[PDB]
């Protein structure tokens, strides 16, 4: 069968070439394609791009930190890759619960969007309703009930977790080889607390957009033919989802064409 | 460019070639896939199903129904196709209201999602944010903020309304074709009201599948061959989308393969 990432390169040049003139929040321009998905196996490999270095040292360090409820910069940065807010850890996390300081104790406030997940995922591993939402904090004081910037559906079956990520919008150039990368490892680590082996990881797309300023590069990178994808282990056998640590994961045969930068 | 129902009947196929065998919530067995998407034009062209007369009469009656905010089975079965609780039509009209009965008055109250995604898109058409969503009445008394059952995000460019469907599972067989027609419809109205001409539907799905009792049934639709899709006529200006009524909608060329029932 075909290797996935020719799904990703294959929407980039659907867009170049059918993609619509729209400007973002900021009237800045982008090529944009309303509705768009792909799968990516996870079986016996892992969806790190290859058409271009992507920065697995970021994904890796910034889940760990979504996973820690943390709301402080400094925490991240400090890991070499500073009150942020109600940021996707602290939504993760304690869901509903007020914000406060990044300082401040919110055991046992809000809902545990995660933990929940993976209570479900053990409780009844049939549910349709495994779901987890994360917000824009930049919305939440805009309105009553805002709506979400992205949820992530988990899925059960013949052992294997499977997760589905729909984003309101979507950076194809710079955010999504990111984020398919940061969700499959998700995806990978809640398979390994539940005794699961990760099935498919599938990203579903509102507005797919490429910046004007992209164009070029990515006209390049379509230049490239993906070698086959890495694998991830977890050297290690983890019982909760907080005890996760970076030396827990191995990234093995990634061999990327060259990094492009994306302004 | 091929047929649009196509892209239902590929699906189908692929499910009771691939699916996964599936129970849900009452132990009832499905054929199973995880992750799915379909997209339907709805320039010039209306996408109501022609493998199997679709029940167009419930599908307007049921959508003005949810329009109106009732929660009044009454309402609905007045009409030919009784307190229901906080369904779709309080929660599309009165969001995060708290429900009382069937004819308590709950102007004012709630979050109007539905003019809030009308007002959003006169005010600012480029918004990534025109969402819509809804829930299970059944999962509102199970937890503290459960997630929700749909979400329809809308978007706007070259003066074309397009709508994506984004449903936690999806009934292929009974649910799927309705759904196709009730949320295209959804669409040409928003698209009326704002001075839009329709874009696309955009249908994706988290648990796709099949019950096991509509298999044999489904097996001979995917036998027949899809007719052009009929065209959905809108032979009144109606301002707001309050004042729609059956009458104001007329479809033409409607040629469908015989009515199939699905237990």
């Amino acid at each position: 069968p075909p290797h996935g990432e020719l799904q990703y390169l294959g929407q980039i040049q659907h867009i170049l070439r059918c993609g619509v003139r729209k400007d973002d929040r900021t009237g800045t321009g982008t090529l944009s394609v309303f509705g768009m998905q792909a799968r990516y196996s996870l079986r016996d490999e892992f969806p790190l791009l290859t058409t271009k270095r992507v920065f697995w040292k970021g994904v890796l360090e910034e889940l760990l930190w979504f996973i820690k409820g943390s709301t402080n910069a400094k925490e991240l940065s400090s890991k070499g890759v500073g009150d942020l807010g109600p940021v996707y850890g602290f939504q993760w996390r304690h869901f509903g619960a007020e914000y406060r300081d990044m300082e401040s104790d919110y055991s046992g406030q809000g809902v545990d969007q995660l933990q929940r997940v993976i209570d479900t995922i053990k409780t009844n591993p049939d549910d349709r309703r495994i779901i987890m939402c994360a917000w824009n904090p930049r919305d939440l004081p805009l309105m009553a009930l805002p709506p979400c910037h992205a949820l992530c559906q988990f899925y059960v079956v013949n052992s294997e977790l499977s997760c589905q990520l729909y984003q309101r919008s979507g950076d194809m150039g710079l955010g999504v080889p990111f984020n398919i990368a940061s969700y499959a490892l998700l995806t990978y680590m809640i398979a390994h607390i539940t005794g699961l082996k990760p099935g498919d990881f599938i990203h579903t797309l509102g507005d797919a957009h490429i910046y004007l300023n992209h164009i070029e590069p990515l006209k390049i990178q379509l230049q490239r033919e993906p070698r086959p994808f890495p694998k991830l282990r977890i050297l290690r056998k983890v019982e909760k989802i907080d005890d996760f640590k970076a030396e827990d994961f191995q990234i093995e045969g990634y061999n990327p064409h060259p990094t492009i930068k994306m302004e």
